[PDB]
């Protein structure tokens, strides 16, 4: 029985106040801290500032602490709703708001509900997490699948200050045979990096970036793809690492023409590049690179070079900003395929079931799921028992740097080696890990 | 009851393992993460690694884990060891060691059985730590003093790759009157920060360096302080908030004189500055800036330039590799009247019960105590409840950014919340907060 929903306010990884719920039945507290991303495309649920220039930036979140502690919280000790019952809780916190982006109470308010009623019902059933995110989302148990990370080791988009234009360049160590195997090799490829980095660029490009990635300061893919070569070839590990691209291209979408020096900045439009033409660059860089993921190669409304790209793709297509966590925009996704890979952001859609939701669609298309952190995150470790909860195989959880991202693989080491024999590495199954 | 204590490997903030230790009694698994710090003197207890260069660049630790599984492990289930006596459990693990710098178990193998124990005790008088730590330390309790944060918002020594030599420029919000506040202000004038140094510098200079700071390429102090002080007025929080050095002036102590630029390199020796010099370096400084704390003016034994200059200091002067948390070598700054300050790094000295007696001897000559973190911060959250244990008022915890980081301060709101009316902001009273 749920005795006292409250709110505070928090720092997240970046500095900024982020809303932290505790939840107290008569199990004890449960907590959980709320994410918060910061690229994000448009079709996402709403995070809620309190635009007091004054405070905190006006970044501050005293509303949304607001929204719990006096409305959300009574609602609920009161509706006494049983807590293993993920859905009601969610159900009950979707209608308090009543609007569709949860612009009422703001999702920030509400993911915080939700997640921490999760890790309740569990100290309930009497089970880890992960066993309970595995009942709500029915997903097998015989054994788990701990997911390759896809730790993104240079960063070059919102994520970092540099000239470099995609996103993020992700290594995947998907030839381990474990997880601790597969950490093991990233953070060598990792260390490699820093090195080669400081070593051609300076010792300024050897400095992070918001997912703890080396933030050099290269103009073109090819330089930084060449870059996580060389230490994946310095590392020893040549053939077990794979590369994982983020374009994150909704960010350098202008006028139907993609700007890959979207700070230039007497950017030459007799170079942006069309659809086809990105759709040639990147043949180019998957024809030359260890290349396995791409994540938004085409802006978030850019149906149509999503849809032909991906007819001759062969390799998996992640949606991040067309899809924003949104069954809705999955739908979409699916029938005109666009892609294949669903990058599941649980504050993108604002509430626990909704995501399960967001997944099982993706499993029953035949698409695989990436979950993922996001540029602000938080020492809360739930996305580490929700990517083994729903056996996908593959997470993006930052670099193996900056403990906000290592508290989600410090605790996939501890659920491996908790598991045993009863649980398996998806390793180049990456992407079908759900069955498997 | 101790049952059963485990190790694991894990990773710290920098991507590096370290050791994990489990303790488990009747009350259930107490855990803790151990720090590492790279910059470092000579003096400190012994971090052992396996050396191993094929594995985790040989910074493994493999062993560490070793000596706790089936070393210090079964000798302890057995000792049947009441861990309210931090001091018998400190005590079988120094004895089982024989070594004084716990070379032979390494001292990362054993902070971890006396942090980890100092938890499960905690769990047992059924008190939060911050009590538990009180009782072990006899620290008056009616107010908990919470601390000053002193937060590094811009790095410059082994700390961030750029020309920067001090190490670390720390702010202070002080002025505030309240934990919260303070942490309120920082954040304020750390994104002010970011801003104008991404401003004057570049992009790439908003990246940051190893405790979340800002890593400009800067050359002299002053360049540094001025920036400082610049967000410092942006912010609006002029006169509120102090700044704070660490020097780490072991680093660039040669041939009896230290080098300002440790990396120019041909750096005229026409140049370097003898100890007074350096003296007068530090009192333009003084004169000029909202400089309450220095951090290490002088090198880890240069006893000469520190009592030199302690004598017209007129402010806190803090040990860092002077003192290496050893009463041994604190004896002798008291002696020599090196300093007035004394930074505390558990991990420095291997128990917890030699630090709580590194901060009493400190105590019982006048002087104040800093607790501090490591560039190499995990997750565990223990030291802010070690500061508050205490009592001292001060904490230098890093910046306001990379969860290593926030861990920390995000405990301390949660303690301040929770103690009401029984907690009190050390304030301007950092230096003497134990008996405020
Ligand atoms: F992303
Ligand atoms: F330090
Ligand atoms: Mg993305
Ligand atoms: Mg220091």
């Amino acid at each position: 029985a749920v005795s006292k929903v409250y709110a505070r306010s928090v720092y997240d990884s970046r500095g900024n106040p982020t809303v932290e719920v505790e939840l107290t039945t008569e199990k004890g507290v449960f907590r959980s801290i709320v994410p918060s991303g910061a690229s994000t495309g448009v079709h996402e649920a709403l995070e809620m500032r309190d635009g007091d220039k004054s405070k905190w930036m006006g970044k501050g979140v005293l509303h949304a602490v607001k929204n719990v502690n006096d409305v959300i919280a009574p609602a609920f000790v009161k509706a006494n709703i049983d807590v293993s019952d993920q859905k009601a809780v969610d159900d009950f916190l979707i209608s308090l708001d009543g609007t569709a982006n949860k612009s009422k109470l703001g999702a920030n308010a509400i993911l915080g509900v939700s997640l921490a009623a999760s890790r309740a019902a569990a100290a309930e059933k009497n089970v880890p997490l992960y066993k309970h995110l595995a009942d709500l989302s029915k997903s097998k148990t015989s054994p788990y699948v701990l997911p390759v990370p896809f730790l993104n080791v240079l960063n070059g988009g919102s994520h970092a200050g540099g000239a470099l234009a995609l996103q993020e360049f992700m290594i995947a160590p998907t030839g381990a045979k474990t997880f601790a195997e597969a950490l093991r090799i990233g953070s060598e490829v990792y260390h490699n990096l820093k090195s080669l980095t400081k070593k051609r660029y300076g010792a300024s490009a050897g400095n992070v970036g918001d997912e703890g990635g080396v933030a050099p300061n290269i103009q073109t893919a090819e330089e930084a793809l060449d870059l996580i070569v060389d230490a994946i070839k310095a590392a020893g590990h040549d053939g077990k690492v794979k590369i994982g691209l983020d374009c994150a291209s909704s960010e350098f979408f202008k006028d139907g023409k993609y700007d890959l020096d979207f700070k230039n900045p007497n950017s030459d439009k007799s170079k942006w590049l069309t659809g086809p033409q990105l759709a040639d660059l990147y043949h180019s860089l998957m024809k030359r690179y260890p290349i396995v993921s791409i994540e938004d190669p085409f802006a978030e409304d850019d149906w149509e070079a999503w849809s032909h790209f991906f007819k001759t793709a062969g390799i998996q297509i992640v949606a991040d900003d067309l899809t924003v966590t949104n069954p809705k925009r999955i739908a979409t996704a699916i029938e005109k395929k666009a892609a294949d890979a669903l990058l599941l952001k649980v504050n993108q859609i604002g509430t626990l079931s909704e995501s399960i939701k967001a997944a099982q669609d993706s499993f029953a298309a035949g698409w695989g799921v990436m979950v993922s952190h996001r540029s602000g995150e938080t020492e809360d470790t739930f996305i580490a028992d929700l990517v083994v909860g729903l056996r996908t195989g593959q997470i993006k959880t930052g670099a193996p740097a900056r403990s906000e991202r290592l508290a989600k693989l410090n605790q996939l080491l501890r659920i491996e080696e908790e598991l045993g024999d009863n649980a398996v590495f998806a390793g180049e199954n990456f992407h079908h890990g759900d069955k498997l």
